[PDB]
Order: C-alpha cells, then sequence, then structure tokens
RNA sequence: AGCCAGGAUGUUGGCUUAGAAGCAGCCAUCAUUUAAAGAAAGCGUAAUAGCUCACUGGUCGAGUCGGCCUGCGCGGAAGAU
C-alpha cells in the first residue's frame, strides 16, 4: 500500500519541471506591461499562469503529508495512530483528484455523449456480442450515477441486437 | 443658452474572466463627505490611466420651454420627338 502511494507521488513530482520553468519564463516576459500591450501574448501568460496554478495547491499535499507521515505511522498502525495511518488517506483522496484532473480538463470532455455500438463479421454470435457490450455500458452508467437514455434499439433476427445508440447524460460522461 | 469651477469617498463593488479598475458582460443599483458628484450616459484602453457628460456653485440679468389645436407652405417627387 505503502508503495503504491509513494508510485502515485512519484507521478505529481513528475509535474515539478514543468511548473517552475513555466512560471519563470511567464514571469519573466509575459507578465510585463509592455508585453501586455498585445492580447493574444496576454492570454498566452493567462494559459500558462493556469498550468502554474494547478501545481502549486496539489503537490503541497504530495510534499505535506508525505512528510509528516513516517515519523508518526512507522512501527504503530492500530493504537493510537489509528487516525494517523487513516491520516495518510486524505492524501491518498488528494492524489486521486489530482490524477483524475490531470485526466479531465480536455475539449467537450464534460457534456455527454451518445455511443453507438455497431456489431462485426460472425453475424448471429457478433449481435450477441454486441448486446452484451451494451449491457456492459449500461451498467457502467448505472455503477457511475448516470442517467441512460435508450434512443436506438435494433434486433437481429437469428439472434441478439443488430444495432443501437445510447445517450447517457451527466457528470462528465 | 453659453462662460469659470468642481464632477469626490467606501471603491478598482464582486465575479467569471485571459484581464475587467463606471463602460466585455452578469448582477446589486447601495451608502459616505454634502453645494453637488450615476457602483455611471459617451469617447478612450489590454486594462488602468486619460478626455467629456449628468446633477451643482459662480458670472450674467429677461424672458424662456415643448406640447395641444387649427390656417397656408417645404421635402418625400425619376421617362422616353
Ligand atoms: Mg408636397
Amino acid at each position: 500500500n505503502a508503495s503504491r502511494n509513494a508510485w502515485k507521488a512519484s507521478g505529481g513530482i513528475f509535474d515539478i519541471p514543468q511548473k517552475e520553468t513555466r512560471l519563470k519564463e511567464l514571469e519573466r516576459r509575459l507578465e510585463d506591461p509592455s508585453l501586455w500591450n498585445d492580447p493574444e501574448a496576454a492570454r498566452k501568460v493567462s494559459q500558462e499562469a493556469a498550468r502554474l496554478r494547478r501545481t502549486v495547491d496539489t503537490f503541497r499535499s504530495l510534499e505535506s503529508d508525505l512528510q509528516g507521515l513516517l515519523e508518526l505511522m512507522e512501527e504503530l498502525p492500530a493504537e493510537e495512530r489509528e487516525a494517523l495511518k487513516p491520516e495518510l488517506e486524505e492524501a491518498a483522496k488528494k492524489l486521486d483528484e489530482l490524477y483524475h484532473q490531470t485526466l479531465l480538463n480536455f475539449p467537450h470532455a464534460e457534456k455527454n455523449a451518445i455511443l453507438t455500438i455497431q456489431p462485426g463479421a460472425g453475424g448471429t454470435e457478433a449481435c450477441d456480442w454486441a448486446e452484451m457490450l451494451l449491457r456492459m455500458y449500461t451498467r457502467f452508467a448505472e455503477r457511475q450515477g448516470f442517467q441512460v437514455e435508450v434512443v436506438d434499439l435494433t434486433p437481429g433476427p437469428e439472434a441478439g441486437i443488430d444495432y443501437a445508440q445510447i445517450l447517457v447524460k451527466g457528470e462528465n460522461a
């Protein structure tokens, strides 16, 4: 578990050479008012600043909860340090949040989607496969607190489903 | 009606924004020092800044303002021997 945590934390370090240098560059050339006179430049700096800002708030957890863990977590987990081991649960959560953030933020990523499922060759077998696939996606939606709206469903003759087109809506679908 | 002066403070109201400081918007449209000063009507900017305006004090020293009813006119109004 500890090892896993460490591994997770290493990713966060992975974005230390990005944040510092970038920040420095931004303050050095972009922050300036005579650079600012061009809107595009300003916009660029703002984008650049965004990168910096992400790195600031979320790295603290990685550093602050790592360094404070070892002194109290070493020998005792059950007695007196039952808070102190599940104190690192908070850290884990933070890490997860960071990772998830990294994953998302990209174009159109919040707006819900409408996946069509199309079968392949095999004919009868294939339709069953399609159905199975559909089922899995439905269950995923169910799992993740989504609401699925069933639009197209088309049965195949010998068995299964030929064509389906399923639209789910909610939080970063 | 010109003319001379002010045209402030909390305050750059917060935000979301890239930034937003009356003036991109979205929204609240309040209170201060009071003669009076819009969380701002226009220009202006990255945006501030800056330049006007509202209202208000002075100067001057008689009429003035924009509706209503009706009279007669103007524009709108270009064609082929
Ligand atoms: Mg006529």
